[PDB]
DNA sequence: TTGATCTGGTATAACAGGTATAAAGGTATATCGTT
DNA sequence: AACGATATACCTTTATACCTGTTATACCAGATCAA
């Protein structure tokens, strides 16, 4: 540890990730590979193999490295992305306990409403364009099967790339998966008429918002969320 | 792809199963090393991974237990948050803009279903909040509680932990704080929720939405 | 050339005399590259081949393995298939052409060898096709029923799976389906089938292609 | 990657895969060699010299691209002759396993008999000169050796060729494929008897597409057939 | 060229070429990638680039360097199998006009005569067991199709390896390989009766060699070459 | 793999097929490139192949020709493997032994089919044989006249090419020559050649062996 | 003598192969707990 | 006090990524031939 400090009993990885920690926030690294590999800091450490291998783990896991298959580790900065995947841990008890289901609803209702309240307020004259060509794309009747639900979930995403927030895409992601992970026995009874109304209901809305009348909007994404 | 993490998210739901309580109640992980024909490093590296969450306890040679508690894994994730400060100097603002995004969607929904059984809760609350004069700790702590007992309306419990969440948050990113300006910043707070209840008894949420908006605007 | 695809070809017909079951039962893969002369990323590239067609598993840093189901193969040809749609617009229909050359050489072999046996199997049949009541699911089921035991009387598993993966071909090229049309459809196919099963039944080949023809022109 | 995403554990090699994907489906290339060499998009990426290797040969493989010896790569689309490349990989159990030799003879006989029941309704003013100087030029008897043979399957291909479908001369050539290269030990005890009832067989064919009456065609193949 | 001499009309090339063939003669390189890449002797040659490619393309024909794919040329000298390569021009020639075929045989049959006649005599306590375990392997009847053939062909190599002459299996190999190349429609008549006949001529030839007679030996032999 | 070959391989079959002639035949390789889909310097590494072959000449912008005579190639290739020497002090002695694996080829084939209209043909060639006096010229051309008209009593253009191009190998490999030697060495040569014809008369192919093989082991 | 065409050489780009590094899994050893 | 089980650490193997080298293709320049 280029100190000459055992500390054997105290757990000797934690005082050569924090030296790593230290290296890597005085600012002697760039932003990829420029950190050796593992058998050099283990030879410059006089350290053991496993001993970089957790330490480099662990780091991955707090958020400042990344690692794939033959390459050096990456370091970088944990986005949004990180703080949603070292979460979701309790998500499990609110789909395992009854309630916490509308729960959710509510939350992306709440989310999807002032979305769209800040799209039509702050509409500009070259978003326009891209709902313009999502309603197209999602117009003709081609395939009535996943095709359609895709196109509904690119739709959405599109819609929400609008402010321009990454955390706000983020999070659109996040609850849309844990939203789409939570629907068992997916059956194909009413989903043609689904469809439809859904086609209609999107037709409404961007009427809407060229009229600049966020009511009718509302209603008819409230009437949407309600139908299911 | 890496087995440690298939036996991570294992373990993981099979301690959400309740499968096993408090104690010493998980078996040798040589046998389960044996079964499920994983390495020796995974196992340590999935227990370095728990023990990194605050779900499991492991000091010197004693096995793991479980925990109920989830107060260290909040302020362990506020710390690896509240970093990326630097590289975005306005982008903070986005995250304040999301809180916007949060707000606008409570002052529009008292009108929705609160009677009257709400509106003496929040009136009562708004009473001591008036009443307090410090302005660095009893304001804070109105301000505080006024937002609770906001977002407590619908009887929501992810709600509070959200808001919760992301007071906390702006706690730990806002390092410096003002008494002077912060005097008349809640004064034209409360000012303003003077507005905001007189629309909600009025059952206008448009006026409650622009007196939001002001007041966020009015920094 | 390239050395990959020899190598590829040398495992796949390694794997296909069965020298190695199930499990690692694979060497080193640094000795058979020193024992073939070959380079490192020829092998990288057939085990990302051999992954892509769906005959091994790698995750991490274990070995590979066989893999005896070959479902996931077929939906994989079937989306890297049904791609080619809009630069021929009529195109297709030859796809749908080359049908007609299969159903066309059925008809024609049941005066060959079927005497009795597969007459009351067929009739048997052709009682639920009839009984069949719902549009959109039980026409349908009992359409591809009798195409199934039609394609299965000169008992051939290859006419099986050739059939199969027409049906699945079309299926997944159809993007629009009718209810209305599709009854009078379904409806002119049984009655067109009353006549071939009645042609069967006389010996007639000529009879049974020409209503054949009639139902195929009547899309 | 030119959104900062490392994706190092999941696989990175993925992420610059199907945005390529998606960048050749977004419709801002051409239909040659209108994308940049290896260097260029590596170092457009600030990825490995490898990874872009491997993310076009494997997109060659799933049939998108396709490249030669000092060229870069020609965006195309997957036909016909490329759903057979990826075939055949099963084909060699049918010819392990004692069954199937009779049931690939019976599916050739099959789509034999309606490509000429096909050829002799639709027989055109125009086709018969193809026949007429296929049948010349395999009369006489020059070469008794392998020169007949592929004298009388170039006669099968112009024969297949038509009705003019790209899947039905490539599944043509599939299929001869397949049944020539299960031949083994071939002799030449009585081939040239072979070749005269051969082109009997054919004189007697085109008579009865002259006369319009496929059933003697038919009864002539079905002997031929079963001649070998 | 270190030299200051152009010579652009007499051909340039022959210039470095003839330059790396005295640097390789003089002994100042080893026997692998000892020499550099291509852009540093372009470099230090102040010359261009495809110059280079071409004068080592040329000298892996002459018989000097051996590449394959992303690594140096590794120097070595030109074994048998490198004048095999060089020739088999006018291989053609022989196949086309009518004779030549009886002469090869008659070669073939000579030099298989002169081996196991030189096998016989030399017959040492220690080669019997590899023709031991050659017919032994060679001996049940279990695959009746080519893998009787390679086993054949695989006992003739094993017995023209027992001289130990690097030409000689070099030679043995490429008129094997030439010999099968003119096997046009093989086919399985006859194939089965053949191999009995063939096994019982080995059974034959060993026992001949044991006894220490070559007559019988060359007898079987021939009988078995005028058999087919 | 190598587009190159490939082309290469092309082109040299056509001019097997004898498809072009002498002259200026072929047509220009910038439209043979556009119909091939190769490169400029392929075309370019197949001419300096065919060049360095002895097929074609090439010397300043013209087109290519036929080359009929193949004397160049010959030398060529004596030339490229008349090297092998330092490597290996004995194993030339090998290629030496496959001398013998030809010779004792011959001597066998004498009793096999020639009666009598070759045995006057030996023996008016043995006479000039042995009526030669000169050690270093007259012998050794009475020597490889001996050789060739034993080689060609089979009827073979193939073995005269082989033994003509063992004897220029042997020639150009040996750099050492004796006279005083080489006198008694040609002596015993057609003193055991003596014996060999007497065999060959009496037919008894095993003394004509046992001849040459202890000629060859008198060196 | 000038212009055009063809051939050859050089340079650049792309693809493939090899080597190195990192991560994951398995095995062995040590420590702790229970009988 | 001894034995067994579990956990942690270390080592080895495999996979992925990056870099280097080789080959092929394209472009430019020079030379030769024809008008």
């Amino acid at each position: 540890n280029l100190r000459s400090r055992p500390l054997a009993r105290k757990k000797l990885s934690e005082m050569v990730e924090e030296e790593l920690e230290q290296m890597i926030r005085r600012r002697e690294f760039g932003e990829g590979e420029q950190l050796p590999s593992e058998r050099e800091l283990m030879a410059f450490f006089n350290v053991g193999r496993p001993s970089v291998r957790e330490a480099l783990a662990a780091l991955k896991r707090k958020g400042l490295v990344q690692i794939n298959n033959g390459e050096r580790a990456r370091v970088s900065r944990p986005s949004a992305d990180t703080i949603i995947g070292e979460l979701s841990g309790m998500a499990k008890d609110f789909l395992s306990h009854p309630g916490g289901i509308a729960h959710f609803e509510q939350l992306r209702l709440f989310f999807e409403s002032s979305l769209v309240r800040y799209a039509a307020e702050h509409a500009t004259d070259e978003q326009i364009d891209l709902l313009a060509k999502a309603l197209e794309i999602n117009s003709q009747s081609l395939d009535n099967n996943a095709a359609f639900i895709r196109s509904d979930v690119d739709f959405h995403r599109v819609l929400a790339e609008i402010p321009g927030n990454p955390i706000f895409m983020a999070i659109h992601v996040a609850l849309l998966d844990w939203l789409i992970a939570a629907r068992p026995t997916v059956t194909d009874q009413a989903l043609h008429e689904h469809n439809n109304v859904s086609y209609q209901q999107h037709i409404a809305i961007v009427d809407a918002i060229r009229r600049h009348d966020p009511d009718e909007a509302d209603r008819a994404l409230q009437s949407h969320l309600n139908s299911v």
